[PDB]
């Protein structure tokens, strides 16, 4: 799943409305182990080739350490960038925001490769934040349920 | 009482994004109980003095009430010309174009999200409708999960 479905719907909305090729949300525990990783834009065969799930390093690890929106023309050019694993699709433009409530941040919603090579806009960032906020309340509630 | 602070921040952000992105002059969201009764109303585009002059909050009547009766998106080019229109109260800005949608999770209803007066004098678009639907769905997720949390 129920939370996982909800998070997938939010990822779909973010990806489709901003017109990004790829979108993902990683939800972590308080020791930064990944509890949920939902994504879209990548085929199952490519997923199988990449193999291992992301641990939340590089630019995503920064977003966990310092939860605030991060918009980049080229994710690779960022000083905190760790790089992609083998077989991962190339990705350039990046927009990432925290999935949170006032008390606590739980993860990161992030998009790459806006259509036609364009950088993500102010407007995109504001939208993705609003969507992330709804996910944040859903994660907060799931953690009450559990338990 | 006041809305949950995380819920309120979230709903105001969703209203702002909707209003900004469809280029509406005015945007609003009502949060309802399970019987479609308004509990909270959030808005943007109207100054504090105008709000004081209007002096009473909306009940969810007229064309707004249709968003619940018939829960699919409603676009109109002259909202107050509609036969269901109740009209604007004294001091309320006149409004013409309208795009509104129910806020729902599955079949469960949680309120309404609606925008007026697209700033280019034009009707709201298919693309506007799609965007507002998606934001309404996000608002639904927020209300449903705040509710359960509370
Ligand atoms: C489709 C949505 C996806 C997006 C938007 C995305 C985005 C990114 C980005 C931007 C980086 C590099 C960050 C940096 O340089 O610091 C990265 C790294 C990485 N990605 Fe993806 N990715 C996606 C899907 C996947 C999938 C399906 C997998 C594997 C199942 C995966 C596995 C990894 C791994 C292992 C890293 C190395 C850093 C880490 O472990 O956190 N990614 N991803
Ligand atoms: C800024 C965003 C707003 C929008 C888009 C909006 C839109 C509308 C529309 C389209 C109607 C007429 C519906 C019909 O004729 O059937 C209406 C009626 C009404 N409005 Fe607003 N309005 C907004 C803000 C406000 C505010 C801030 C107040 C009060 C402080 C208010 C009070 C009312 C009242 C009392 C009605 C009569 C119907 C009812 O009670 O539901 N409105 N509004
Ligand atoms: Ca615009």
């Amino acid at each position: 799943p129920d939370l996982e479905a909800t998070l997938r719907a939010i990822v779909h909305s973010a990806t489709s409305l901003v017109d990004a090729r790829y979108g993902a949300m990683a939800v972590h525990d308080r020791q930064h182990r990944v509890l949920h990783f939902v994504y879209e834009g990548i085929d199952e065969e490519t997923v199988r080739r990449i193999g291992h799930l992301p641990k939340g390093l590089g630019v995503i690890g920064l977003l966990i350490e310092d939860p605030k929106p991060l918009r980049l023309d080229d994710v690779s050019a960022h000083p905190a960038s760790i790089g992609f694993p083998p077989y991962h699709p190339p990705m350039r433009t990046f927009l990432g925001v925290p999935v949170r409530v006032r008390d606590e941040s739980f993860g990161t919603l992030y998009l790459t490769d806006k259509t036609n090579g364009q950088p993500f806009s102010d407007d995109d960032e504001v939208l993705v934040q609003a969507l992330a906020a709804a996910a944040g309340i859903a994660v907060a509630n799931a953690r009450l349920y559990q338990q």
